[PDB]
């Protein structure tokens, strides 16, 4: 019933792909090439003029966080209430956020800022390790006892992370162990180790 | 007394469509100011989960991000939707002014001056999406997605507004969403608002540019 379109890289997607995943769900994966793209047809049928797009029985969607969001909403991975949705969304922003700083520095000037930005890391990473202290000690997710769409667009930032700047992690003892046990999640940790998502690069100008 | 609290500094910002929900809904709010001067002391900026501002109580919960404020509202006011299908377009809307918000943001504290040119020559396309989900629905009769207001409406609203200001008649070229700012702003409430001291009176944002 899913059909995510998308580059073949895992950018954006890679976060949904392991909520579907880890939920058991199928999904249809529709790669477009840079050629299709430049082409211009699909890009001027797309809302925003951008990818990803997802395809939820005739619901078309844009926007990778909307897409999270709606995966959330109807896979009940959003929280128990009210209370809880809104901490599970001010995480997702605070991913999003730092996502983007990411996302410019890989594709802006990665040369240049990369000293920077490693610097600036430790801070950046910190808000997210006081989530976790004050949920049950960081035994469980990021929010609540039940997991979130947040929490796997929250791992896939700190796994990318992890491949920028080795070791980063290593200074914030509950998200070390928090992406050791996301990642030891059966359907998880199959999909974490196959080529569908091994041989994927992770962002599209082979910086990382 | 009030229920919700938003602190922020003395600028309309982010804070600005989040102030216009309220005071439609007719809900009562504090407003806790906060000044350079005491932001730059530190004390606060250490407390704040992201260190930045909007910060907003309701009751004993205390949130951060703008964004997840007006999810907040919009699912305790019921202003999200009527069902998950209108719940996920309403979000589709909101990201997609998120977007345009950031690169607004970024032209006016990153470089005002050399990118206003060619940020007002791409504006037409930015503003597209929105003249073509307004037309999808009811043929842009109604709100941005259904046939009620949800919180996306707010935040949109806002978006067009300081662009207006930013590039005055921006909008000519776009009837639906002319009319929908029209259509908006003539809401009761809201209109009173947008008249207010405490609207008018506030800097769009805080470097004296718009
Ligand atoms: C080519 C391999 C590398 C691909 C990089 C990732 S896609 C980047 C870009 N899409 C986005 O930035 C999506 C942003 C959107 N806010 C979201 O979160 O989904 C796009 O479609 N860009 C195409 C365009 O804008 O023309
Ligand atoms: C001073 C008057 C001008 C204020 C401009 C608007 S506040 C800017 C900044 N906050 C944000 O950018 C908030 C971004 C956040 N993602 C959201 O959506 O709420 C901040 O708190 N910055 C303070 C800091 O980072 O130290």
């Amino acid at each position: 019933p899913y059909t995510v379109v998308y580059f073949p890289v895992r950018g954006r997607c890679a976060a949904l792909r392991m909520l579907l995943a880890d939920q058991g769900q199928s999904w249809k994966e529709e790669v477009v090439t840079v050629e299709t793209w430049q082409e211009g047809s699909l890009k001027a049928s797309c809302l925003y003029g951008q990818l990803p797009a997802f395809q939820d029985g005739d619901l078309t969607l844009y926007q990778s966080n909307t897409i999270l969001r709606h995966l959330g909403r109807t896979l009940g991975l959003y929280g128990k209430d009210q209370q809880e949705a809104a901490l599970v969304d001010m995480v997702n922003d605070g991913v999003e956020d730092l996502r983007c700083k990411y996302i410019s520095l890989i594709y802006t000037n990665y040369e240049a800022g990369k000293d920077d930005y490693v610097k600036a890391l430790p801070g950046q990473l910190k808000p997210f390790e006081t989530l976790l202290s004050q949920n049950q000690g960081g035994k469980t997710f990021i929010v609540g006892d039940q997991i979130s769409f947040a929490d796997y667009n929250l791992l896939d930032l700190l796994l990318i992370h992890e491949v920028l700047a080795p070791g980063c992690l290593d200074a914030f003892p509950l998200l070390s162990a928090y992406v050791g046990r996301l990642s030891a999640r059966p359907k998880l940790k199959a999909f974490l180790a196959s080529p569908e998502y091994v041989n994927l690069p992770i962002n599209g100008n082979g910086k990382q």
